[PDB]
């Protein structure tokens, strides 16, 4: 169920974030600072509504969103997108479209930890959370 997503999960690995950054156009000095943080992820629900914070000491995030139906987001990096999050082969998938560029935000759960894959063009960055 989407339920298995819910909790507070805390960052223990992390693949090409560097490249991902560098592919939205993020600066150094921010890539290195966000390079070397453990973000915590919180998602909780309300009826059909889902809220995903991140939590760490370079910055705080938070959305609400019904799945399946669009909305209006200002991302972490400061872009302004068209979002939908869904529920797909039991992932959750948040796409992100703005100027004709997409990237997409995979959350699944393998073995009790949350896999979150980011893809904007070739750049692939895979995230390991586990459960607090
Ligand atoms: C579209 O995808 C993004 C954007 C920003 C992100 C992340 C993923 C993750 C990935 C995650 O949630 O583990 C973290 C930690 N971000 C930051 O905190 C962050 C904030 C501001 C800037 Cl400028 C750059 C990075």
């Amino acid at each position: 169920m989407v339920d298995a997503f819910l909790g507070t999960w805390k960052l223990v690995d992390s693949k090409n974030f560097d490249d991902y950054m560098k592919s939205l156009g993020v600066g150094f000095a921010t890539r290195q600072v966000a390079s070397m943080t453990k973000p915590t992820t919180i998602i909780e629900k309300n009826g059909d509504i889902l809220t995903l914070k991140t939590h760490s000491t370079f910055k705080n995030t938070e959305i609400s969103f019904k799945l399946g139906v669009e909305f209006d987001e200002t991302t972490a990096d400061d872009r302004k997108v068209k979002s939908i999050v869904t529920l797909d082969g039991g992932k959750l998938v948040h796409l992100q479209k703005w100027d004709g560029q997409e990237t997409t935000l995979v959350r699944e759960l393998i073995d009790g930890k949350l896999i979150l894959t980011l893809t904007h063009g070739t750049a692939v960055c895979t995230r390991t959370y586990e459960k607090e």
